[PDB]
RNA sequence: CCGGAGGAUCACCACGGG
RNA sequence: CGGAGGAUCACCACGG
RNA sequence: CCGGAGGAUCACCACGGG
């Protein structure tokens, strides 16, 4: 294998797709950024680790710019504004197989598949009602 | 309408589906479970709270369980084994508009689709090379 | 160019072949694990480090585990009944060329080749006579 | 029978091929030492005992020298200008069969083939990147 | 892709190039030496932090040695009479875009090509008047 | 000699070069700067000394603007943010003789030339991977 | 962490600060 | 930095 | 409240801060 290639972050149908490819590798943390200015990149990192003698923990980061009334290149300002960061970190057991840990990513999916609550709720700007 | 709606979180193809129904709303957090005993669930958890006076934080959660039957004291109980422990935070700006806001769901669909780096490295118990 | 890449530890005819990947490299400390359940994988560490003023030194650690699965309270894990560990150290002067590099290493393979006597030693658990 | 014989420890080809051979064995060290002068002659040593209740401990070492000839007051001596030392310690368990050692012995030569990442790095001054 | 590959760090026509190879990262630090003993080798590295809140900031280094063979206690060894060391530090604001970031690279070439101010007083010894 | 002359610090092929000129003397430190208000030039300064008995050091300092978005003539705020900061050491042992420099000089070029790693990264807001 | 036309035997050191 | 020092193995006690 | 490629038996814990 060798999964450190580029991917589609955003599939928007072929035309205004955004694709992070690796942009650095220091420590073992692999990084995927989008072709902008570093203040409105797609951001991905990932990075996994033995968190404790039963535990494996993946360590998984991205940053999503806020594109309504971007302006491309410009200076904005104050950052807190104009990004989003999700933190995600999974605990996986050290008796997880190859199988356990396939169902443990169907499940990540399938909380996040169109039409469901949750992505539901955040694309609408609301919480659970 | 009303997203507190059941969801297939695990899509095995219609047989062998796992499905988590809303099942406590108390104090906020939005909870959904399996049709399971309540040691052997698959959980699902959600929040979203005004961090900061321009932010929002949503908090989602998700248990995946690995069922079987322990014998304690001579009984047999149902249990698991052990579990695997998903804890997200997303970071929303406040100024952050509708389609903003599905940006950020489609990223998180593009991260973890089949195929791509991180759900190939988790399903494969390894890193990123 | 990158040298943290997957290999094969095991060289099992060309099926039963073990084969470990990249997994974190935090620290200076490269670690590469095989497949499945991290309680029964084989491990591999490596790192390099300027011990002295004209020494470098290189610390390489293996694990063998011998799989199998314990069973208790009627649950059974995947799990290693023990693991034989492997803790080498090669010290290197600074004034070593490639060519004296290539040497030690040679070395190194000749030490362990096929009907030698250290090898012969170990896979008959003896010693020397 | 005997293993205690001399073996190639280095293959340069079927000329410059370095053979040590069998030099002392006392108190349960077996040590091999190259031809010619001492003072540059290839070294190695093994041992092995029960370090523990359950675990058996081989300790091998290896020396090899940069061949040079130090002049002093107009006095030559064939010395070695520096040494690269390889020191490594092998634990396993009593538990472990004859195919189990065969195991580890195949694990130990596959860290050390030609081309794989350990011996790479070593035989071109590097680490691991 | 992967940016960390050997290139020629002193082009002398193709005849007595000097060219450096990935050699480590341990640490978060690239590094990249020439084919020799690491004590008369050309070392280069490399390593890019996000220094405040919105600037990075990139760390390279290149030490050139004037190759020598010194005699200690009455034998030769490789060494370096003296090293050259080059540190700089580029700091670039994360608003900088692809493109503002090319024309940095294009105006530190253009500061060293041949026959310009800088690179002519160096080569000659001598402070700009 | 006297090499303290205007010359193309952005070489863009004839069309939209950037060119520095003699600004600034005082103290032995020559000063380059490109046809803009202060704030948005190109700025080029360099300096030699003896930092030590051992040691010759030239000190170079490069500031480039950032263009994308960037409103000519105007106040553009914050500061960090629409510049780019270059701090160039260069360290010389008393014993470097033209030829020696000359050789440092090549080393500088090659490091930077296009296609290499290091601008190659720079010029695609990346680390090395 | 930040600064110096601060030093180095060069991924280190001292100083100065908040 | 040392040990044919121990380990459940990037840890541990001792000696400097 | 905020931060950590901090930990968890997982809506909890310790630490670090203002």
């Amino acid at each position: 294998a060798s999964n450190f290639t580029q991917f589609v972050l955003v599939d928007n149908g072929g035309t205004g797709d955004v694709t992070v490819a690796p942009s650095n590798f220091a420590n073992g943390v692999a990084e995927w950024i989008s072709s902008n200015s570093r203040s409105q990149a797609y951001k991905v990192t990932c990075s996994v680790r033995q968190s404790s003698a039963q535990n494996r923990k993946y360590t998984i980061k991205v940053e999503v710019p806020k594109v309504a009334t971007q302006t491309v290149g410009g200076v904005e300002l104050p950052v807190a504004a104009w990004r989003s960061y999700l933190n995600m970190e999974l605990t996986i057991p050290i008796f997880a197989t190859n199988s356990d840990c396939e169902l443990i990513v169907k499940a990540m999916q399938g909380l996040l598949k169109d039409g469901n609550p949750i992505p539901s709720a955040i694309a609408a700007n609301s919480g659970i009602y």
